[PDB]
Protein backbone atom coordinates (compact mmCIF):
# COMPACT_ATOMS: atom_id res chain seq x y z
CA UNK A 1 0.00 0.00 0.00
CA UNK A 2 0.66 4.15 -0.63
CA UNK A 3 0.64 6.00 2.78
CA UNK A 4 -0.08 9.18 3.67
CA UNK A 5 -0.17 11.05 6.89
CA UNK A 6 -2.15 14.11 7.61
CA UNK A 7 -3.75 16.10 9.90
CA UNK A 8 -6.94 17.23 10.06
CA UNK A 9 -10.82 16.88 9.60
CA UNK A 10 -11.12 13.67 8.72
CA UNK A 11 -14.91 14.17 7.31
CA UNK A 12 -13.16 16.74 4.72
CA UNK A 13 -11.44 14.00 3.13
CA UNK A 14 -11.39 14.02 -0.45
CA UNK A 15 -11.29 10.45 -1.92
CA UNK A 16 -13.05 7.52 -2.18
CA UNK A 17 -13.97 6.89 1.90
CA UNK A 18 -13.37 7.21 5.15
CA UNK A 19 -13.15 4.68 7.70
CA UNK A 20 -15.34 5.40 10.98
CA UNK A 21 -13.97 4.28 14.78
CA UNK A 22 -17.40 2.41 15.19
CA UNK A 23 -18.78 0.57 18.25
CA UNK A 24 -20.27 -2.94 16.76
CA UNK A 25 -23.80 -1.57 17.64
CA UNK A 26 -23.12 0.91 14.47
CA UNK A 27 -24.62 3.76 16.55
CA UNK A 28 -22.93 6.86 15.60
CA UNK A 29 -22.70 9.07 18.87
CA UNK A 30 -19.54 10.02 20.78
CA UNK A 31 -16.27 10.78 18.87
CA UNK A 32 -15.78 11.86 15.07
CA UNK A 33 -18.58 9.39 14.69
CA UNK A 34 -20.78 12.21 16.01
CA UNK A 35 -18.80 14.49 13.32
CA UNK A 36 -19.35 12.30 10.82
CA UNK A 37 -23.20 11.67 11.36
CA UNK A 38 -23.96 15.53 11.33
CA UNK A 39 -21.60 16.41 8.08
CA UNK A 40 -22.86 13.03 6.67
CA UNK A 41 -26.51 13.51 7.19
CA UNK A 42 -28.89 10.89 9.04
CA UNK A 43 -28.50 8.58 5.87
CA UNK A 44 -25.71 7.11 7.28
CA UNK A 45 -27.37 5.87 10.30
CA UNK A 46 -29.96 4.82 8.43
CA UNK A 47 -28.03 2.27 6.27
CA UNK A 48 -26.31 1.54 9.62
CA UNK A 49 -29.49 0.45 11.11
CA UNK A 50 -30.77 -1.89 8.09
CA UNK A 51 -27.32 -3.63 8.92
CA UNK A 52 -27.80 -3.94 12.49
CA UNK A 53 -25.37 -5.34 14.78
CA UNK A 54 -21.90 -6.89 14.20
CA UNK A 55 -19.23 -8.28 16.38
CA UNK A 56 -16.21 -6.03 17.22
CA UNK A 57 -12.78 -6.54 15.18
CA UNK A 58 -15.41 -6.40 11.81
CA UNK A 59 -16.18 -3.52 9.47
CA UNK A 60 -19.17 -2.41 7.89
CA UNK A 61 -19.92 -0.32 4.59
CA UNK A 62 -22.12 2.13 3.98
CA UNK A 63 -22.87 5.49 1.65
CA UNK A 64 -21.24 8.48 3.06
CA UNK A 65 -24.14 11.35 2.55
CA UNK A 66 -23.36 14.33 2.15
CA UNK A 67 -19.68 13.67 2.70
CA UNK A 68 -17.18 14.50 -0.12
CA UNK A 69 -16.42 10.49 0.09
CA UNK A 70 -18.37 8.11 -1.38
CA UNK A 71 -18.27 5.24 1.67
CA UNK A 72 -17.83 5.36 5.43
CA UNK A 73 -16.32 2.26 6.29
CA UNK A 74 -17.12 1.45 10.08
CA UNK A 75 -14.36 -0.75 11.78
CA UNK A 76 -16.09 -1.89 15.14
CA UNK A 77 -12.92 -1.40 17.91
CA UNK A 78 -15.21 -1.66 20.83
CA UNK A 79 -18.37 -1.72 22.56
CA UNK A 80 -19.70 -5.36 23.33
CA UNK A 81 -15.85 -5.84 23.76
CA UNK A 82 -13.45 -3.53 25.08
CA UNK A 83 -10.54 -1.55 22.89
CA UNK A 84 -7.56 -3.40 22.82
CA UNK A 85 -4.59 -3.22 20.20
CA UNK A 86 -6.02 -6.30 19.65
CA UNK A 87 -9.49 -5.06 18.28
CA UNK A 88 -7.47 -2.61 16.58
CA UNK A 89 -5.54 -4.68 14.61
CA UNK A 90 -8.62 -6.86 13.94
CA UNK A 91 -10.70 -3.65 12.85
CA UNK A 92 -8.12 -2.36 10.90
CA UNK A 93 -7.35 -5.46 8.73
CA UNK A 94 -11.16 -5.94 8.33
CA UNK A 95 -11.50 -2.43 6.99
CA UNK A 96 -8.79 -2.94 4.62
CA UNK A 97 -10.53 -6.32 3.32
CA UNK A 98 -13.61 -4.35 2.56
CA UNK A 99 -11.78 -1.31 1.17
CA UNK A 100 -10.22 -3.86 -1.24
CA UNK A 101 -12.68 -6.02 -2.36
CA UNK A 102 -14.86 -2.18 -3.24
CA UNK A 103 -11.33 -1.72 -5.55
CA UNK A 104 -11.18 1.76 -3.61
CA UNK A 105 -7.94 3.42 -4.61
CA UNK A 106 -7.74 6.14 -1.50
CA UNK A 107 -9.21 5.59 1.95
CA UNK A 108 -8.27 7.85 4.75
CA UNK A 109 -8.11 5.88 8.14
CA UNK A 110 -8.18 7.46 12.03
CA UNK A 111 -6.38 6.52 14.86
CA UNK A 112 -8.58 3.64 15.85
CA UNK A 113 -9.09 3.24 19.58
CA UNK A 114 -7.35 6.09 20.44
CA UNK A 115 -10.68 8.41 21.12
CA UNK A 116 -13.28 6.70 22.51
CA UNK A 117 -11.25 3.30 23.03
CA UNK A 118 -8.03 5.72 24.94
CA UNK A 119 -5.56 3.75 23.70
CA UNK A 120 -2.35 5.55 23.44
CA UNK A 121 -1.43 7.16 20.29
CA UNK A 122 2.28 4.95 19.61
CA UNK A 123 1.47 1.38 20.34
CA UNK A 124 -1.94 2.26 17.76
CA UNK A 125 0.00 3.59 14.93
CA UNK A 126 2.44 0.44 15.24
CA UNK A 127 -0.10 -1.96 15.03
CA UNK A 128 -2.53 -0.17 12.01
CA UNK A 129 0.89 0.75 9.97
CA UNK A 130 1.73 -3.30 10.16
CA UNK A 131 -1.64 -3.82 8.70
CA UNK A 132 -1.63 -1.80 6.28
CA UNK A 133 1.88 -2.30 4.94
CA UNK A 134 -0.07 -5.58 3.75
CA UNK A 135 -2.39 -3.87 2.00
CA UNK A 136 -2.24 -3.67 -2.21
CA UNK A 137 0.02 -1.11 -3.56
CA UNK A 138 -2.73 0.13 -5.70
CA UNK A 139 -4.47 1.19 -2.49
CA UNK A 140 -3.14 4.72 -0.85
CA UNK A 141 -4.21 5.15 2.89
CA UNK A 142 -4.10 8.22 4.20
CA UNK A 143 -4.14 8.57 7.88
CA UNK A 144 -5.77 11.13 10.22
CA UNK A 145 -3.85 12.56 13.41
CA UNK A 146 -6.14 14.52 15.21
CA UNK A 147 -3.83 16.99 16.94
CA UNK A 148 -0.58 18.20 14.84
CA UNK A 149 1.46 16.36 17.75
CA UNK A 150 -0.38 12.57 16.72
CA UNK A 151 0.49 13.13 13.27
CA UNK A 152 4.41 14.07 14.19
CA UNK A 153 3.57 10.30 16.13
CA UNK A 154 2.47 7.93 13.28
CA UNK A 155 5.44 9.83 10.87
CA UNK A 156 7.75 8.49 13.35
CA UNK A 157 6.41 5.15 12.74
CA UNK A 158 6.51 4.97 9.08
Amino acid sequence: ARIRVVQGDITEFQGDAIVNAANNYLKLGAGVAGAILRKGGPSIQEECDRIGKIRVGEAAVTGAGNLPVRYVIHAAVLGDEPASLETVRKATKSALEKAVELGLKTVAFPLLGTGVGGLPVEAVARVMLEEIKKAPDTLEVTLYGYREEDAEAIRRAL
